[PDB]
């Protein structure tokens, strides 16, 4: 039975751990946490995996082999690159079987990697591949080896010769393609095809990297006429309106023909239809939630269509020729849980209505602090703001994140600061408004303040700025939406690169625009902080 270590572990750690109860064979036991061990590392369970090779008892010259190469890979996760690489050398690779040898020339990119040597880690990769039989583990070494060549300096690359390896020169070509040619993907993806006819027997030409299946068979964006979906009349007439004069003024003189469809008079499901029935193929909207969950009801209502909505709901997933642009305070709570980590802060004080968007933003720090930090951030809800007293202690340390009024969160700084008065705070744009933004005592009360709001705050003396401003009688919120409506535009004339080639950014009135894996709009927020009675940006 011990011959099973020569062979791929594809079971879970649990399951090889159960096997020990089920057997009293002492040389299958061994095996058996020889087997758990190997898998925990995958898991990302060092530490685990080193305590499972301490539990092992007598062992036989193959169990003692397998136990080298876990060990070795131990040492590579460890960083220990000297010590990982002594141990694989005093290992005889020819007693490896395929599987232990993939797992031998894995650690050795690992160790590679780790030192930076990206040339060096995809060479083992390459070796690597040569030994597995997967199609699975293919695929997943063909990902990490493309990420270690983007990951490459363009001069490292453009400068390496293939070494008469020929998986190595079809490699080489592939990166250079991509950085010559992903500015503009028409012509990357023309090269991409020539690539896979000029490399045909290249691991990659069948499994195809996954960050390049969009790039394989781009689309340039060409938009004839757009369907224009939002609320014009009856209630959240300002809204659409003002929406719709931010998308008018960066629309300009574009001989690009919308027809705009009030979704207050009319069904969304049957405007859709008269939309398609128009030969109409690109929409921008709509902007209410109950509307855009219309659409996830039956997403097949929009095939052949591009669509812009303008929100986001629990429901949005991954749906064909669909993006979600809102400016939702979920997504300014993940831009808070990062800007607070990068400023340092451990164990955050995170401060929600007592409602439900209380629970969704909460919801949404905890899950981006939890990434960025590994441990939940302290979620505590409020029903006023005398209630946040109780949030904090005299011996804290901390820091504070609020989604509140400006008034409001006044109040907080005043509770808080009689129990921390150090606290430092965050909050999002909900937090911001012209009233109080131009007071000077309510900018040396709520001084040292920090909060999230669009960068189209910067510049409060430009033209643009200041006749918004007045058009809208200085309210922050019909200026967000003004904002988000020339991003749209934006957006949509940009939408195919949005959603097929990765890391693609925008700079817009709203933020820095990128787009997730579920074609979710993300924005990079600017920050701001009161400081010497001023407003200036972080
Ligand atoms: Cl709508």
């Amino acid at each position: 039975f011990t011959q099973t270590l020569q062979k791929d572990a594809n079971a879970s750690s649990e399951f090889y751990i159960n096997k020990l109860g089920q057997t009293q064979e002492l040389e299958d036991q061994q095996t058996y946490k020889l087997l758990a061990a190997r898998v925990l590392i995958r898991e990302n369970k060092v530490e685990q995996s080193a305590a499972l090779l301490r539990e092992l008892g007598e062992l036989n010259d193959a169990q003692k082999l397998d136990r080298a190469l876990i060990e070795a890979r131990i040492s590579a996760a460890k960083n220990a690159n000297e010590v990982a690489q002594n141990q694989l050398r005093a290992l005889d690779l020819n007693k490896l079987s395929p599987s232990q040898k993939s797992r031998y020339y894995e650690t050795l990119a690992i160790v590679a990697e780790n030192r930076k040597d990206m040339i060096e880690a995809v060479k083992a990769r390459i070796e690597m591949d040569k030994n597995l039989t997967d199609v699975q583990r293919h695929q997943d070494n063909i990902d990490k080896t493309w990420a270690l060549l983007r990951s490459a300096n363009t001069g490292v690359i453009n400068n390496a010769s293939d070494e008469g390896n020929a998986a190595l020169g079809g490699w080489l070509t592939l990166i250079k393609a991509y950085n010559d040619y992903i500015r503009q993907p028409v012509q990357l993806s023309q090269a991409l095809q020539s690539w896979k006819n000029a490399y045909p027997n290249h691991a990659a030409a069948t499994l195809f990297p996954k960050e390049l299946l969009t790039l394989l068979n781009f689309q340039q964006t060409n938009v004839s006429q757009i369907g224009l979906l939002l609320p014009l009349s009856g209630d959240g007439q300002i809204l659409g309106t003002t929406i719709q004069s931010g998308f008018n003024d960066a629309k300009g003189n574009s001989t690009i023909p919308v027809q705009v469809f009030d979704t207050s008079m009319n069904s969304v499901q049957d405007i859709i239809a008269q939309a398609k029935q128009a030969g109409i193929k690109t929409l921008v909207g709509p902007l209410l939630k109950q509307n855009l969950d219309v659409i996830l009801a039956d997403p097949a209502q929009i095939q052949g269509m591009d669509v812009l909505a303008l929100n986001a709901t629990p429901n949005s997933r991954a749906i064909p020729q669909l993006c979600y642009y809102g400016l939702s305070p979920e997504d300014e709570a993940e831009s808070a849980a990062n800007k607070m980590w990068n400023d340092g802060v451990r164990n955050p004080l995170v401060a929600m209505p007592q409602n439900d968007l209380g629970q969704r933003v909460g919801n949404a720090f905890n899950v981006r602090w939890q990434q960025l930090a590994g441990t939940d951030a302290n979620i505590r809800y409020y029903n006023l703001p005398a209630d946040v007293t109780y949030f904090v202690q005299e011996n804290n340390s901390t820091a504070l994140y609020a989604v509140a009024s400006p008034t409001e969160l006044a109040e907080m700084k005043g509770y808080l600061t009689n129990i921390v008065p150090n606290l430092a705070i965050y909050a999002s744009s909900r937090a911001s408004a012209s009233a109080t933004n131009t007071n000077t005592d309510f900018i040396a009360q709520m001084n040292g303040v920090q909060f999230s709001d669009i960068p189209f705050f910067k510049d409060t003396n430009s033209p643009q700025y200041q006749k918004l401003a007045k058009s809208t009688g200085g309210e922050y919120q019909l200026m967000r939406l003004y904002a988000m409506g020339a991003d749209a535009w934006l957006l949509i004339n940009q939408f195919n690169e949005l959603r097929q080639v990765p890391g693609y950014r925008l700079s817009g009135l709203t933020g820095i625009l990128s787009a997730d894996t579920n074609c979710n709009v993300e924005r990079d927020m600017t920050w701001y902080q009161y400081q010497d009675g001023a407003i200036v940006p972080v």
